[PDB]
């Protein structure tokens, strides 16, 4: 085996500009061969996906819109997807929201409809797709979704996104359990914090980092580069005995308690 | 420190029938001298449990509704609790629910309905009772609720409910993040297997038991009391240390991979 | 069932002083009604730990001298107390040991010997003392031994404390499922930052425990008496659901991962 | 950043036969670009080990003595990789051993001798080979050592090895937190069951390998090139993010409770 992605088309999720981390994905994907199709939420980031995709050394992307609320435009997007290519070797889900007054504060600050809505968009959403995407996924394939830390502890703020994204991470598990025996993978990346679009309202982020920097293993705060590597690993068969995993790119940062 | 519970008043959430959980939990919390307070969801129930609780010693129990789908019943129980005896001093969470037909096969039978509503009963619930709960604990106070074991890895057939149950498990860790600061400790006990009415459904439960007689490690499967004992251990004094724990109470079996 | 440990004896492996985690455990498990043994290391302390003793308002006490080195003085202790009582319902496991300068710097400064030595007396000691007393544990019983968060994540400086508390907890398990047929349960307490003896050697402990009352869900540091309650429920019938567990008696510091 | 591995020199410590996992690595690695240098313990093994190395398709493996059971031969191994390579920029540990009666039956078959040797060669020798390498390691680089699930959860039979694994594992996460500064990441893969010679003694592993084909996600049992080609991740440069972390190569199984 080898980690080419040459001939597998891989669906990802959730590029918004250039920091998004789906982009650091795309790129490492697109340099290992794979043919990519992006989809994206919300009409105006239609023509910035579409050139951002364009700067990509092959002019072979498609770019299909698909907001995840509900079901509609999940099945329009994957038929089609399914028309386009055939079949589907990969998903990368890199979709999250929760409104930003309760990731600030107390997680208390969250409400019944507030508390549903992160868990449609931020957990749901991968079930939701993996059932549009399923039938079309005939060779085998491999789905990677984006979680973070404070999905397994408590992160100041993180509040009700920690709790999607623990529904999320045990979804990874029960989706690899049902799909294992069609040959597809379900695993997650365990992100450390990145300034992206999704970081604008963490309160004193440049302390986050900075600390980062200093209590990391590595000593140094995580790129999107770095995901993308080990998300083109995660679709290529170099890794077809893992599944049901959380692999964290995170210098470390997991592993520590404190800093000295 | 002692474990009495004589001057707490005790929330009980989810009392059914004598095989309910929350049975086993307000046994031994009547014992260890606290007053309880009993809700239950469904006209149906209300002479239910009015009857099991008349057959506690003391008769200073009170019985209230409080069906946790939105937040009304809720404002209306907390409110008389409140008016009826001014503190409360613990609440024992014992809810849970999902569409039936998502709890067999493959967890991919769920749909977006079925989870939120999973996530809204089984998890959210907690936190709504919380929310209305908090003004009223100003004694200090302890919360419990129950979790599974297939909200830490795969069960066959749990499916959303495990989903759900991780759901619960992230969100006790942040409301006890958010509550130790005014004396209020939030914690699971994660039971083994019961036959209760939350079984019925489950495929040749039997076999499940009996499985778990010769690989738990104690050799027996848990009763409600066990549960209730545990529960009691965390409403007292003597747990005043231990809050966002899951405390397994299910005869060893957390701890095994396999039956030799 | 309840919290009484009246006709119970409990061996109590590990105090050296007041501030003994050991001593906090007694304490609570004399206030209970257990009759205690007391084993002590180094023939410097057995006046200490006897005037310890003599403080308990039952004069019922017995005190050994038990080196955990090696076996010879683990067989002559545990015969001694065969002879004294017959039967043993408890052992509270407090002794950990490692070469202090290994734990101050990187884990690196440790070597063969040290290395060896730490899990000697920090790991299989429990081992070695549940072989000594097994034949004598005919009525059922509960172990308890002390474990630090430094065993499952760094903690600065812990080093090869924190890997011998790794084998330590993972040998817990294992002596669980060996031991419960014959319904001897197998816990530990992970308990948070104490000024002890054993803290002697830590830099800038002011700043840990500050840091915790910062941090920790319940904003305060652990004390020996919330450790000795928590153990006394461990001992107790009220805990026979639980084995193989670790219970965090750390105010919730486990569940945090920085600082807001 | 690529897969490549030309111009990194890795050592690969533990072939035994063409069974060995650490000759899947070596076959992955080599795949790869890597230039090999071989360890082998015993003078039996020499001729054994040239041999598989020469059937590799490049002709530039080194092959050495390198015992682990004190110091003296990692320092003579590790002083000739200095003189004919000059940089090492990783180190596969693959070794392992317990006294084979203490593998069988419950646990308390271990005794301090078999104990403290297991987790020396099973887990201070990673330590040991870190020590010996760190000065050559002047180029950043990856250490990966092999662990198994019953480092974290009861095995039948696995007994003080699962405590050895335990204490091994603590210790990539201190050595990772060590290194990380000198970019030097420390992971673990921890294997499904494979049929290698370290799998002799292990009784109806025939019923161990079907349960696992039938129970984990994947449907099938680990292979050494499923692992080899998860440890040629770990030490390129796309795993540059990860340190640290256990990856799970066993189809799945890490993520399930039971077989249905
Ligand atoms: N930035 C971090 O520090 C970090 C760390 C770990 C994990 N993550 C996760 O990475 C993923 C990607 O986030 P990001 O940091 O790249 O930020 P981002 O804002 O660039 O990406 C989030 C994406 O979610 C999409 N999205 C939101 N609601 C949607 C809906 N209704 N339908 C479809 N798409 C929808 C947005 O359009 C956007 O493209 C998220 O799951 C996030 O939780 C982020
Ligand atoms: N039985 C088991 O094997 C087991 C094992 C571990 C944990 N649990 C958990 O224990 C808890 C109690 O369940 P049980 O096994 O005692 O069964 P049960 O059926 O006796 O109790 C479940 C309770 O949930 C209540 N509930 C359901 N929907 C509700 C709503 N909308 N509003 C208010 N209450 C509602 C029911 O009325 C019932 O009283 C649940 O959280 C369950 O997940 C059960
Ligand atoms: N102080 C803390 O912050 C803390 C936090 C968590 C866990 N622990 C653990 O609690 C336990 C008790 O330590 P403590 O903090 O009470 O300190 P302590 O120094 O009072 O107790 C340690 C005990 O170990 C004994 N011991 C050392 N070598 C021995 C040997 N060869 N034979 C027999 N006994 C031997 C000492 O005599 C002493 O009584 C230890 O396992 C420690 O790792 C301590
Ligand atoms: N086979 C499995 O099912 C499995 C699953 C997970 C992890 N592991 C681990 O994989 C690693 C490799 O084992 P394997 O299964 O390939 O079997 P193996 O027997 O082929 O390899 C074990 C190696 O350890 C070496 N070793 C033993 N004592 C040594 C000493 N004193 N000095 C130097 N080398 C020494 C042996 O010479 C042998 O080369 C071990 O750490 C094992 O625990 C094995
Ligand atoms: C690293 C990190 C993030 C970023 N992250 C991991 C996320 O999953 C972000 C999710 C997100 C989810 N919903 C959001 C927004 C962000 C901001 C814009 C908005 O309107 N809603 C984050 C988000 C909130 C609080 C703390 C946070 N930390 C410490
Ligand atoms: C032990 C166990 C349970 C019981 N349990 C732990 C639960 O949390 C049950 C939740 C539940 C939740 N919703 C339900 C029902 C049960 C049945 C009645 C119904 O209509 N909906 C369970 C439930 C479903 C599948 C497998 C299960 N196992 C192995
Ligand atoms: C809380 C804490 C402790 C204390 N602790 C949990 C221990 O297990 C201590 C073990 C110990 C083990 N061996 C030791 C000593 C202490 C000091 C005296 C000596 O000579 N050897 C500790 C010990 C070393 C480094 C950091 C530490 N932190 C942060
Ligand atoms: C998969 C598996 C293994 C193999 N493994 C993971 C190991 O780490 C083996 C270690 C080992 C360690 N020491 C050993 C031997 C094997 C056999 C030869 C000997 O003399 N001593 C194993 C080993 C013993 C018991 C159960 C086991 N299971 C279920």
């Amino acid at each position: 085996m080898n980690f080419s992605l040459e001939g597998r088309n891989i669906v990802v999720m959730g590029v918004a500009n250039k920091r998004s981390i789906a982009w650091g994905i795309a790129r490492s994907l697109h340099e290992a061969g794979a043919r990519l199709i992006f989809t994206y939420a919300g009409e105006r980031l239609e023509k910035s996906v579409h050139e951002l995709a364009g700067t990509l050394d092959r002019n072979d992307s498609i770019i299909l819109p698909c907001d995840v609320t509900n079901d509609a435009e999940i099945e329009t997007c994957f038929a089609s997807i399914k028309e386009q290519v055939g079949v589907i070797h990969g998903i990368a889900h890199c979709i999250a929201f929760a409104n930003k007054e309760e990731l600030v504060g107390e997680y208390l600050n969250t409400n019944r409809d507030g508390f549903l809505l992160a868990h449609n968009i931020s957990s749901y959403s991968l079930t939701a797709v993996v059932k549009a995407a399923r039938p079309m996924m005939t060779e085998g394939g491999s789905i990677v979704t984006l979680t973070y830390l404070g999905g397994e502890l408590v992160m100041p703020n993180y509040n009700v996104m920690g709790v999607a994204k623990a529904s999320l991470d045990a979804s990874v598990k029960y989706l690899a359990a049902d799909l294992g025996k069609e040959n597809i993978r379900v695993n997650s990346i365990s992100a450390g914090p990145i300034r992206t679009l999704s970081a604008k309202g963490i309160s004193d982020f440049n302390s986050i980092l900075k600390d980062i920097e200093e209590r990391a293993p590595l000593r140094r705060t995580t790129t999107p580069e770095e995901v993308g590597d080990t998300a083109a690993f995660l679709f290529s068969d170099m890794s077809r005995g893992i599944t049901g995993e959380n692999l964290h790119v995170d210098s470390g940062f997991h592993i520590t308690a404190r800093l000295e």
